[PDB]
């Protein structure tokens, strides 16, 4: 339930007894022979897992220090990592022998990824997604009701994922017999942020094993882009009990981290208590949690996962902060130097892995986790 | 150059040097210990291939009929097949010595997958697009401008900038390689293509063994030049017991004079450097086509799908543009796969002939791209 002094079960009495139960549940099918076949086979067969780990050779030679390596996520199906703990979530609340998936979403991006698994396993999925968010993301929203997926709008507060996150627990009180509420982060109430760590994790131990076939040793440097730190937690995870792989989480810096205008929660943010946890969040001078801002949809959260947290405590994980200016550039460098077009979120990770690389040896090695492809935020790419 | 009756180089003078040295250069590469690691490594790295075979379990039991094995094309780098033709082209245009790409588009599809491909290995990118093309296709035109192409703005459809960029290559071909997107043109593109794209099939064959012991019964494939459709054909070509079915654009209808079907209502004649079946009006014209998948709507067909047809190896039928927005549809809410329009018409003849066989039969359909390019024109509808 807790990483160090982060994490908890910060809910209503209404909910102890469904995350009990969930509990139970991924105790059990966590190494269930069947459970991880099923989960294999659909990340196998239907996501396309393993992905490859890309070097960069013309990013490399152009910055001239270190090895670019790219962890490509996305290639995943749906074009992001969400894909992985979605599979893996729904797969669980079938086997619990739930009928109907919840699930919060701002980008949209977890959204299709619920929908899809929804649709690859059956399930009814509805979707709270902030009032905000929607018009942001309509195509995105238009996806999901291909795929078969109700987005139900939250007009509470600020209209955004931190809405949309309490809305849909507040439905999960009363529907947790046959629903599952899927949430897309290492986020929320215990057991989520070590279900959805656990389910991501397939990242950094396929990224660790690729490594090592590729240049025969581990990373120097493991550099990931931070929204609640699913992506992050999946390939940090593998390498945490390896000391010499330094790992760095991105995150949002907005405007500037001077500015008010950002998401750096672990950077910027006092720890607090928000969706059932113990973690760093904006806080204003009164307490309250904060607006946040990120050009890459899939950043703008106030908060950040409890493991973050305790990583950052311990000194595992460094955490950085990329603009949307750094990152708008590294978006198009990528693209017209290896023809590769990055998710706005993943654009972050490359932005600080480029100025990293300069500064280090030609033999070293930097792996990046390129989270999702850049397809859905082309449009915003177009407006700056 | 000749497949049975089809193919050929009926070019004019000016391109038949750059096609014999591009031919050449072919000889030298195809059959290469570098190129070949070279390539492996970059569809192995950069595309992520191999791409996995998937049993669509809801949609066969769905069906009642036999086993659904989709071939996911939808997950190599870029949502299509296409990317592994780009790759293929522009190494080999690299190790030719040649500094620069040309080629042409109006989907704008393939416009992306060249200027991805060239991005990849840091030769300079020239697309010629119709100024029509253009404004319909806007996101496209950005996305090859992020991967660093210049698009050169050219009745402004596809013919003018093919004009445009044989005009172009006549002259450059000394440092540009001229990137083709379908198994059509004059040799040696339509066997270069099909090459490039035959590791489909050769996946395909070792998957689906391991997967149910056994080589499918049937293998399904939509068909607009027929690329994709060759490149997972051509492996199984030999294995007599392996039935192949290429699904053309019936359109409106097949009657209605608004499909894209050449094997079909085609009539043979000799357009864009090669001999193969292509739309003709009653004077003999090239006659316009329509499809609501844009990849599909081409007026001609690649010359060894028009070989296939003669020798009776491959079964050529047409799918209506509603019945391929219902299988879009259908596989969207049934396995959560958004399939392109062009595959959808491949996944609506699939699940006909899925129904009118054995559930112990196998059927392979090749999905050949995602739907996220296509979901403007389902709004539409
Ligand atoms: C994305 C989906 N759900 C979240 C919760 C919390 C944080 C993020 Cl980025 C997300
Ligand atoms: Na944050
Ligand atoms: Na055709």
């Amino acid at each position: 339930m807790w990483f160090g002094e982060f994490g908890g079960q910060y809910v209503p009495e209404t909910l102890v007894g469904p995350l009990k139960e969930l509990e139970k549940a991924y105790k059990r099918f966590k190494d269930d022979e069947e459970f991880n076949r099923q989960l294999n086979y659909y990340l196998k067969t239907w996501a396309g897992r393993p992905t490859p780990l890309y070097y960069a050779k013309r990013l490399t030679e152009k910055i001239g220090g270190a090895k670019v390596y790219l962890k490509r996520e996305d290639l995943v199906h749906g074009g992001a990592h969400k894909t992985n703990n979605a599979i893996g979530q729904a797969l669980l609340a079938k086997l619990m022998g739930k009928t109907r998936l919840i699930a919060e979403t701002g980008a949209g991006q977890h959204g299709v990824a619920t929908a899809m698994a929804g649709a690859l396993l059956g399930m009814k999925v509805d979707i709270y997604m902030g009032a905000e968010d929607v018009e942001r993301q309509k195509m995105n929203v238009f996806r999901m009701k291909l795929l078969g997926a109700n987005v139900i709008p939250v007009n509470s507060g600020s209209r955004t994922l931190k809405d949309a996150i309490n809305e849909a627990l507040r439905d999960w009180v009363a529907t947790f017999e046959y629903t599952h509420y899927l949430i897309g982060s290492v986020v929320g109430p215990h057991p989520y942020p070590t279900i959805v760590r656990d389910f991501q994790s397939v990242i950094g131990r396929e990224a660790k094993a690729q490594i090592l076939e590729a240049e025969g040793q581990l990373p120097d440097v493991i550099v990931a882009c931070v929204g609640g730190g699913s992506n992050a937690m999946g390939i940090f995870y593998p390498f945490v009990n390896d000391k010499k792989v330094k790992l760095v989480g991105v995150e949002a810096g907005g405007k500037g981290l001077e500015s008010g205008k950002h998401s750096a929660s672990l950077n910027a943010g006092q720890v607090g208590v928000s969706e059932g946890m113990l973690s760093y969040f904006l806080q204003d001078e009164e307490g309250q949690i904060k607006p946040s801002h990120s050009i890459a949809p899939g950043l703008d959260y106030p908060g950040v996962g409890p493991e973050h947290a305790y990583l950052k405590k311990i000194q595992r994980a460094e955490y950085v902060a990329v603009t949307d200016e750094e990152a708008l550039k590294a978006f198009h460098e990528l693209s017209r130097t290896e023809g590769i077009i990055p998710a706005l979120e993943s654009a972050h990770a490359v932005a600080y892995a480029m100025k990293l690389a300069k500064e280090m040896s030609r033999d070293e090695i930097i792996i990046v986790n390129l989270s999702g492809r850049g397809d859905k935020d082309l449009d915003i790419v177009l407006k700056a």
